């Protein structure tokens, strides 16, 4: 099979492009908007529309592969690619990847993601967000050529030999934490709500007190309101390093804190994002892997999971090799090329690490199905929910392809 | 080409099956809950999460079409179908639906959508929804085995020759009719917002002096957060009858009162939905006509939606050989086989009528593709942003949906 066509089209996401940089320097709140002028590079407005570039792969039977490039809500922020502007990126497409593509025998999924995840144009490395669009297209194509799902492709390349199985759902609640895990639990949510507890004293509590009370608001919310007694999701809360700043980083007294929360959440069980956020990598490594070595040797039944300072696929690797935490995130957006989605999960895998196949709020429908697929080929041990901040649409869109990826699945394994 | 194998998986839409006639009863708020017993049969809750059955149709060239099937939110209310609950209604497909799929050539999409939203089953017509899913994904399998978009089917055997352009899109707010208003601004909805203006007292004033004062504030907010000086979107606010209760349904005084709405939202074209709400079609099509002859009569130009009371194809044609009102809500879940909402398009069209082609909050991200397409197909006057009540994400499906529908056609055309 062979691409005959590329083609770009602009478009929405999920969300917003938020100037990260002026919101730090204290840009004020209008309505639905930020005030105060922009800080960032490309911003014309502190919150503009989020944006999209739908990549379509032509091919020669007159099928047409579809993926999605997209960034992080705070693109162009410290550590990332450029604002993510489909009208800055869709030249480069234009000029430099459609050529490369038009005319291309459809071979593995594989070497052609890693060729586009690596190409350079004028001794440079592509966008992110663009190499994120292009493989998750190229993935569609080698799906749409063998006629079998995007899973099934990322399992035979990836995960050969393994059944491809629902992977658990988790849904993120926004500041909305109480609104928003009530949609969850009546979408029977896997996991849940994130919660952004991001402030020590607004959110988590000085001493952790009101973090404390929300863990047990969550676990009667769960208990009232859900249609079936079974439903058991997982408690899954992000403390933005709040935990290490209300406890000076000290390990025992944040394991302290954490068996407290555990205790709350019985009968659920307890997973804390980002407990405390350090200095610099080395560190950030250190006192997750010291905190999980506190909770384990103790039997202290709570998970940790990694998220800053745990960005690339070395990262990812380097928090794996030393068991800093139990969970580690696969930041989908920030991974370009998807087939590194694939390779930092099945490193997880390999080395008995939990792996959560992420994304952004920021990213589209079409992204959001594809990464399921290779959460789900992968057998990650949590996908997000996403795009969007809506809740209702996300756990839809992941949950539906979900459902209809082992329809299709099992159909095949009967034939 | 045959379809060779039909397979259903229960699913998540962007909303909530409410019931109704609970809520009419008192049901109490309690987060996104309500209270109280239940008061429509199906019901478990009175709010449960809304439903959809994905409908895979593979084809024997290993290509696998995809609609979906879903209802409104208030599913099982008065006058509709029984609660669209997937396990009562998979089985029904399963039965009655697929072997008669199964096996089936792929012909044209009009007599095969015909046939099965007309087929019966022990006498009885099918759910609505089922009808919806099912002719959602036989458009798809037509646009698959014809390698064309969907939009191309519809045009080709309902609008032949006609060019496929963009639609406006319609965006809707709910209660958060400010902040939402924000967000439509951001994304650059063509049709804004809705506004749900479904009490009197409350939300419209008494006199009208509260919708008076939100078209002002909108008017302001437009000018104020537009990126673009040249944006310059459509009002779409609807009155849910409350104009009809403020001023006895007095065509004058309905008119004078609509007339300071327009004028307090120049710049913008207003447009005004549902703004009686009669005792019956009959009462409901003269007001709407009558109210529509005396606003053009003064060179008025705001224009009126018909909703309430204009349901069915012969409704949209009743309204429309009447010019009862200007535009007319084309109602996608509700008029089950998505071939009704071709020949409702196509006949406003015919007969110099607005075509609205709507949809609802509680539907999908794929029926929401299929009915845009249809909507982009025969030229509507706009296209609802669907689903769910987040407006980034239904924003995010349905324009995304058209600008890659638009790159396809327009490729096409110059093949
Ligand atoms: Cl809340
Ligand atoms: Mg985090
Ligand atoms: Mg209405």
């Amino acid at each position: 099979m062979k691409i005959v066509d590329v083609l770009c089209t602009p478009g929405l996401t999920g969300f917003y492009f938020d100037d990260q940089r002026a919101i730090k320097k204290g840009a004020g709140h209008d309505g639905f908007t930020y005030t105060g002028s922009t800080v960032t590079e490309g911003f014309t407005q502190v919150r503009q529309k989020g944006e999209s570039i739908s990549v379509l792969l032509v091919l020669e039977d007159g099928q047409v592969a579809h993926g999605d490039c997209a960034a992080v809500q705070y693109s162009g922020a410290g550590g990332r690619d450029p604002l993510f502007l489909a009208k800055d990126f869709i030249p480069v497409i234009e000029k430099e990847i459609a050529p490369k593509l038009i005319g291309r025998e459809i071979t593995n999924f594989k070497p052609m993601a890693e060729e586009f995840d690596k190409m350079t144009v004028n001794g440079n490395r592509l966008h992110t967000a663009i190499r994120y669009g292009i493989t998750q297209a190229i993935l569609d194509a080698v799906a749409k050529t063998r006629k079998v799902t995007m899973a099934e492709v990322i399992r035979d390349e990836y995960n050969p030999g393994a059944e491809i199985n629902a992977v658990p759902v988790f849904a993120q609640s926004g500041d909305d934490r109480y609104d928003n895990v009530d949609k969850m639990i009546i979408k029977e949510a896997d996991v849940l709500p994130h919660a952004l507890i991001n402030n020590v004293e607004e959110k988590l509590g000085l001493k952790g007190e009101k973090l404390l009370e929300y863990v047990k608001w969550l676990r009667d919310r769960i208990i009232k309101l859900r249609v079936r007694e079974d439903y058991a999701p997982i408690f899954h809360i992000d403390v933005y390093g709040t935990i290490g700043a209300a406890f000076d980083v000290d390990i025992k007294a944040m394991a302290d804190y954490i068996q407290t929360l555990a205790e709350a959440a019985k009968p659920f069980h307890l997973r804390i994002e980002g407990p405390m956020d350090v200095e610099d990598r080395q560190k950030q490594m250190e006192a997750m892997r010291d905190l999980r070595a506190e909770l384990d040797g103790r039997g202290v039944d709570a998970e940790l999971v990694a998220d800053e300072w745990c960005n690339t696929v070395e990262d990812v690797k380097f928090f794996t090799d030393n068991k800093a935490g139990h969970m580690v995130q696969i930041k989908t957006p920030d991974l370009g090329g998807v087939n590194n989605i694939a390779d930092a999960i099945m490193y997880c895998k390999a080395n008995g690490m939990g792996a959560y196949c992420g994304g952004t709020c920021n990213e589209t429908n079409r992204s959001a199905e594809v990464t399921t697929n290779i959460g789900m080929a992968c057998g990650a041990r949590q996908v997000a929910a996403k795009p969007g901040m809506g809740v209702d649409e996300g756990m839809m869109i992941v949950k539906n392809e979900m459902n209809r990826v082992l329809a299709l699945v099992g159909r095949r394994k009967k034939l």
